[PDB]
């Protein structure tokens, strides 16, 4: 119960951080529950624990905890294992709560994100769940958001860089068509 | 009271660094005072913390950290909330002690402040107080500091680099007229 | 025996971490016997360590490490100590498991491995040992991996980058020429 | 003596790295005696204790601790109080033992240094002592240094790389040729 411990003396830390800098108390419950749903009463250096292991466990680990998130999407069920795992290898796990805007129309986007669980609007309205992704355009045009994207439930998100997007591309180029598909038939609506 | 005592044993580490390399007992107050205004008896890995959140409850956080930085200036207080929140978000918290010279003149410049509670004086002579910044001439121009800054009470404000400066102004481009303007203004002076 | 328990303790939390994700029992397994072929039972912050020696006590060290490596080897044991000593700091020492995929044909290569201990299957079949390298076409050609190579025993090995791979060769020109013979004979085959 | 028992601690960690790599008796307490001479029983995180400060009491620090070195050297001594804070605020503090080459002929030079005290042998054979510095002919040709540099006796020095030298200097261009006078010399002689 190393973990849990670990869990528990962080976020009395995080609690004393909000206390010293008085944070309201509907901020304090919000940060609370963030908690809980993001690392659910454990917590672990991930980066320090994936960089003892070795190139074949690590991709057998994110290969594995990204298994719901890959069978949901034909882009990397369909698709080559190497092309999935270097995508995945380049994901980072996000939680967002009601409410929060995830993306703002106008902005300069940087990154795209991809739905494990939750559900999306997209305000220039439409929603996007489990399976789906937003927010390539951006990564595809290198301008602004072409709409707000808020979070409508709590939502589990990987998102992907641009620069990580175009990395992986370098080594699987005809990937990016899938994209692009998806980004013409949304600026058209 | 887990921060407590960090700040506790983090200061132990200090007092014996500075016995350790022998430094006047006159400076070692100095840094004892040093320590708590800038930390008040409490510590943080404020970057660990931060960095386990998600993007909107760290922008709703320095938001709420610099509500009074954000009240005491037009720049801020009459501009696009995106804007504020990524200025803010480059923002770094800095103490500063009566005496201190926090600019030189004629060195290069590449950092700017801005005034949360303090006095300043400007010596080529001027004061700057709470709500006011400085700095912003070489960041604009790449040239060599215009003036001295001197700390004329114990100043509590935020800086900038130039680089994150320009980093902000290149996704809001026209908020760069108040900064020239301001140094324009200065600059006939 | 800190080091010792600095192991025990670091393991537990991987335990617990792949408790957390749900990893099925006989992964966990083979974490398990990588820990103990890695680490053998105890654990260092050796990034830590090294930097707090200087050059000299810092190459003394790698080049006792890998006496084993060097003596295998023409390339290193009739070559320049200081060249040597350069290509060894650059080294990262990985250990992979029986069945495991180093390298992938058709893939960006960029990195080389040298065989410390261990037997590995090279295919396009054939096998390297103890004293030889692979994966250098790649950084010499910039192009994809000409083959695959597995892991068919447990393999103590180290890699190099192609970055550090040039930056070396930058000082050391001629020692290319090694690489590129083996290259050559292995694209003719 | 919170520092003292990391100081144990710590060393009880590199015993044990030393064992567990099989170094030889003789090395072990080479490593002994460096640890001794460095830190002197006392550790501290340097790099967080002086991050937890600001820029005048970070300099008023440095200028402090290396007051023995400034004053041993014209370079310093007779020059502008800015240039010497940006200088001494590059430097390494780096301890090196008898018969230790610092700086061997032929290699790629990126650093220079500055002795605080000890004594080195200069060999294409000439010493040099306290307030005397080294290795800046590479700094400035960006070619091969023109002789070995060995550590005679302890020594206690201070290094400063190449970019950092450059950085310096863009800021303080005329003091570049303080350098370039001592090369020139050395290399007619
Ligand atoms: N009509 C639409 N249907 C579904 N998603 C959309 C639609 N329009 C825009 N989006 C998504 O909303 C995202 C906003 O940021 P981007 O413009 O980068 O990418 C956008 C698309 O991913
Ligand atoms: N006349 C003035 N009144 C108020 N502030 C000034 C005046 N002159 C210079 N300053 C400020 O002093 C700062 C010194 O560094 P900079 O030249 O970067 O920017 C300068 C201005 O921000
Ligand atoms: N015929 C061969 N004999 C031994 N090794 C080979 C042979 N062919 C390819 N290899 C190695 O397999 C490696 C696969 O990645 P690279 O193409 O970078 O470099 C390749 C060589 O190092
Ligand atoms: N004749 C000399 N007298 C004193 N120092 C020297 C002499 N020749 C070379 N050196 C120093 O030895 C250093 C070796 O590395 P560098 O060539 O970078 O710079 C060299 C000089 O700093």
């Amino acid at each position: 119960d190393s973990s849990r411990r670990q869990y528990q003396e962080k976020y009395k830390q995080v609690e004393q951080y909000m206390s010293f800098h008085k944070l309201p108390a509907d901020f304090r419950q919000k940060i609370h529950d963030y908690y809980e749903h993001r690392y659910q009463g454990k917590m672990f250096d991930e980066d320090s624990i994936l960089g003892e292991l070795n190139g074949p466990l690590r991709e057998e680990i994110v290969n594995f905890n990204c298994r719901k998130l890959v069978a949901s999407m034909p882009l990397f069920a369909n698709a080559d294992p190497n092309f999935v795992t270097a995508m995945l290898t380049k994901l980072k796990f996000e939680v967002f709560q009601p409410g929060d805007y995830i993306i703002r129309e106008g902005t300069i986007g940087k990154k795209m994100y991809f739905i494990q669980h939750g559900v999306v609007s997209v305000l220039t309205e439409m929603k996007l769940s489990d399976g789906s992704y937003f927010g390539e355009i951006c990564l595809l045009t290198r301008g602004r958001r072409t709409a707000s994207v808020r979070a409508d439930t709590y939502c589990r998100l990987y998102s992907l860089s641009v620069d990580n997007f175009n990395e992986v591309l370098e080594e699987y180029p005809m990937m990016r068509r899938a994209f692009e598909t998806v980004a013409i038939d949304r600026l058209d609506r």
